[PDB]
């Protein structure tokens, strides 16, 4: 009671919603999945607390692998031991585990104690010095993120051997405290009256209605007559769809649109026809329409919660029984299924199946043959379920029985197939369970590649308590990286008021699994409280003084006792095991641009140079479209690194955290172009011509023999962020959004515009980038044509998994972003990775396109 009360209070502010106003809902369905979510949450945390001191390693640090790894050389490394200041430097191979190392740290450590030691390697983790990264299991070092960055960087690991007793001493403080088909009758509905309706007094009011099945029409729409406008229209009318109520599926939707007519459209309105507890839906219903800026089938099955101002549609679902009809249970749709008589099918007819499944939209009389041997689909061409779910008549009872008998017999479909499942052109809870089965097999880190597409699926979903979101908990809960992001995925969410009741339903949940990450989440949130009211402070001052003044009222503020507590020792929301320990208020600044979005610089002295790490708190600006760009970035790295292809690229973090308001990584030691091709006097770069600049900004941050690797650092993030922006048509691209890395690398920033925004956007080739990749010269075709192999290399790796990029975007499509939300947006990626054609005739076009942007860059070389 005493900390329950408190405990509730804590959970309140994070999420940024009372807890009380989910019970004044007084909701059966939310009240059912508070109790239900606790329950299975709070089993989560005990398990938990019971875990080994390796599997909660597994648990609070999971381990960041190199893509290679996933399913020689010589090397200094530095070690200490937790509790003293005196460390070990000592040469390893690149080939030794871990155990390897930590044994040698033990026998330099009785060399100097003169102890022959109690403790074995098998009792140690090496934690990387001030991060929540740690190095263990049976993997040479190279395999580890943090000792390949080391070996590229040139920097030298420091690790720190943690013993058992103290990693099972943090899992101590972090404890927990203690019958439907005999109604033949057609569907029916009475449009009774509307309310707060806001319209055009010349025009006339129509409410039409269509019955769906996710995309799908189960009848044609109705419309209803015309009504002259006012704040009160009334209809009284029975509106009848073309549609047996036993036929009716059990994921059925009832979606209106209300309009005036002379084609102005003024609000929408969606609801299943199914309760959540399986009950068909009868009495009188008050529908808060959301406003339209012409039936929206994907939109929410909830209603707007402001009633102080939605427009209310009032409807009558009529009683089809003197009792309450329920939805069939599995077992008597299985028995209806099961007989399904079998016909021999001509090995002429065989054929043509064959060549349309390994075809992608049908024929008429081609979905007739795939719906009759449905039985050979299954057992040879499993992969083409999707395709026969599509065939399926949804609106006819007797087949959605047939091929619910099919699907549970079905094998288990690779993750790419299951990914296509959860696409809302497939609302069947049964289908989508389907689907979360053959995904429970996804590792922790290709989840975690999928996270923000799976956190879209959410919001297609028609009740609270669904198989993906006891999924999606069951891995956060059980992998603390997940459980962080899947956190600030929904908390960023929590100001759209059609997603924020299943979003702040899902982080409480979540919450009652983990007290402990809500403390640690909630001084997240405290710091991002500061950082806005420091940002506004800035967006104020910076209008009247000039920037050098701005900046010291800045740190005059963030030297503030409020500032300095809430802006320390905290965990970074874009990487968990980035820990921003010490504000250096004297570095931080602001960008000038219209934002100010202010640069937030950190220090600590147990990381060292690995503890110096920047944060860029960006409001005013919607973050959803970079951070989706930037994931698309790192997938293709993954999938380059896969194929032994390293192009050297920069995927450096983005998180919206709110309302305009989100996080981006600062990649230090690195400037953009536009500032280094400024060819400024008095400094090291200056040149005799401008395309020199560049070239000269690289010699003076990697003299003598470091250059020709600095120019090959360049060559490849160059030959990498050419395909990438050419394939997701990222335009917009000019000197002050490129940005290089004193290493070589190049990387990309400011990503608002892709897919094309509605034109498509040419392969882009630079001279002055061009430049650096021949050494400085003229002619270099040994060293340009190096540079137009690794492009052509990675498109062709990138379009043999164009599926998976298909797939991911098409369930992107539920985030409501203005540039993807339609297929006409999806076929700018089949058009660049020319999907329908093969790799000889692909490459050919690619080649094609490489040439053009040859041409165009000698328009400015010959200049
Ligand atoms: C879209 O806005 C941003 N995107 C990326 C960065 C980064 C920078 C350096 O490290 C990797 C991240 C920063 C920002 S920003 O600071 O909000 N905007 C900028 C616009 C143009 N030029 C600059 C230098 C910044």
């Amino acid at each position: 009671d005493r900390v329950k009360k408190l405990i509730n209070s804590q959970i309140s502010l994070l999420i940024g919603k009372g807890l009380h106003e989910f019970d004044s809902l007084r909701d059966p369905e939310v009240n059912d999945f508070r109790t239900k979510m606790r329950q299975f949450c709070e089993e989560a945390a005990a398990h938990r607390q019971q875990l080994g001191w390796v599997e909660w390693l597994q648990y609070s640090f999971p381990l960041q692998l190199e893509p290679s790894a996933r399913g020689n050389r010589a090397l200094l490394v530095n070690v200490k031991f937790e509790g003293s200041e005196e460390s070990f430097t000592f040469q390893v191979s690149t080939k030794d585990m871990p155990l390897a190392l930590m044994a040698c740290a033990l026998r330099k450590k009785a060399t100097v104690f003169r102890q022959p030691l109690v403790e074995q390697p098998e009792e140690y983790a090496l934690q990387v010095n001030g991060r929540h990264e740690y190095l263990y299991g049976n993997y040479p070092l190279c395999h580890f993120q943090y000792i390949c960055s080391c070996l590229h960087s040139g920097l030298t690991p420091h690790l720190t051997m943690v013993h058992s007793s103290s990693i099972l001493a943090m899992r101590d403080e972090q404890s927990n405290p203690a019958s439907l088909w005999s109604l033949e009758q057609p569907f029916s509905i009475e449009l009774i009256e509307g309310r707060k309706v806001n319209a055009d007094e010349r025009m006339k009011l129509v409410v039409q209605a269509g019955l769906f099945h996710g995309n799908e029409m189960l009848c044609k729409t109705v419309s209803s007559s015309e009504v002259n406008v006012c704040s009160e229209p009334v209809w009284k009318q029975r509106l009848e769809f073309d549609i047996s109520v036993c036929d009716l599926p059990r994921m059925a939707r009832l979606c209106f649109a209300l309009y005036a007519v002379v084609d102005c459209p003024i609000a929408w309105a969606n609801l299943m026809l199914f309760d959540y507890k399986d009950q068909l839906k009868t009495g009188e219903r008050c529908l808060y329409m959301w406003p339209s800026v012409l039936l929206n089938p994907a939109g929410t099955v909830r209603g707007n919660p402001n009633t102080e101002s939605a427009a209310a549609l009032v409807i009558y679902l009529p009683e089809v029984a003197p009792h309450p009809v329920y939805f069939p249970a599995l077992e008597k749709i299985l028995e209806l299924g099961r007989h399904g008589e079998r016909g021999r099918i001509t090995e002429e007819e065989q054929l043509q199946l064959r060549e349309i499944l390994e075809r992608g939209e049908l024929y008429e009389h081609e979905k007739d043959l795939v719906w009759k041997m449905r039985h050979e689909v299954q057992e040879h061409f499993p992969e083409a379920l999707a395709r026969l779910l599509l065939v399926t008549k949804w609106n006819k009872h007797e087949d959605v029985a047939q091929m619910l008998y099919l699907l549970c017999s079905w094998p288990e479909l690779p993750v790419l197939s299951a990914l296509e499942l959860l696409d809302f052109s497939f609302p069947d809870c049964y289908v989508g369970s389907f689907a979360i089965k053959s995904l429970r097999k996804l590792t922790d880190d290709e989840l975690f590649q999928y996270l923000l597409q799976l956190v879209q699926v959410l919001k297609y979903e028609s009740y609270l308590d669904c198989e993906l979101t006891k999924f999606l908990l069951g891995r956060a809960l059980a992998n603390r990286k997940i459980g962080h992001f899947l956190f600030w995925h929904l908390r960023s969410e929590m100001h759209v008021p059609s997603v924020a009741l299943r979003f702040g339903l899902i982080m409480e949940a979540y919450c009652r699994g983990s007290t402990h990450h809500m403390k640690v989440l909630m001084k997240q949130g405290e710091a991002l409280s500061k950082l806005k009211a420091l940002n506004d402070f800035v967006k104020v001052s910076s209008q009247k003084t000039t920037k050098p003044q701005t900046k010291e009222m800045m740190h005059m503020c963030m030297r503030q006792e409020t500032y300095m507590e809430a802006l320390s020792h905290l965990q970074s929301p874009l990487d968990p095991s980035t820990l921003l320990e010490e504000v250096c208020v004297e570095q931080c600044t602001f960008m000038d641009s219209k934002m100010k979005p202010l640069w937030i610089m950190y220090s600590s002295e147990e990381a060292g140079s690995a503890g110096n790490v920047g944060i860029i708190f960006k409001n005013g600006d919607d973050l959803r479209q970079d951070m989706l760009t930037l994931q698309m970035i790192q997938l293709m790295d993954v999938l380059w690194k896969q194929e032994g292809l390293d192009l050297r690229m920069t995927p450096y973090g983005c998180l919206p955290t709110g309302d305009r308001t989100g996080l981006i990584e600062v990649v230090l030691h690195s400037d953009t172009i536009a500032n280094i091709q400024l060819n400024k006097s008095n400094m090291a770069a200056t040149a005799a011509f401008n395309k020199d600049a560049l070239l000269n900004w690289l010699k003076s941050k990697n003299p003598g023999e470091a250059l020709d690797r600095a120019i090959e650092e360049f060559t490849l993030s160059c030959a990498g962020y050419c395909v990438a922006t050419y394939v997701l048509g990222i335009g917009d691209r000019h000197s002050d959004n490129i940005m290089i890395r004193e290493s070589g690398q190049l990387f990309h920033i400011d990503f608002g515009h892709f897919l094309g925004n509605r034109e498509r956007v040419p392969f882009i080739l630079t001279y002055d980038f061009v430049h650096v990749i021949q050494q400085g010269k003229t002619n270099n075709s040994e060293k340009f044509e190096r540079f137009r192999g690794y492009c052509e290399r990675a498109y062709t790796i990138l379009r043999r998994h164009g599926l998976l990029f298909l797939h991911l975007f098409a369930l992107m499509r539920a985030a409501g972003l203005p540039e993807l939300s339609c297929s006409k947006d999806i076929q700018y990626l089949k058009d660049s990775l020319a999907l329908g054609k093969t790799e000889e005739e692909a490459l050919k076009h690619f080649r094609v396109k490489f040439n053009e942007a040859l041409r165009e860059s000698w328009k400015t070389k010959v200049n």
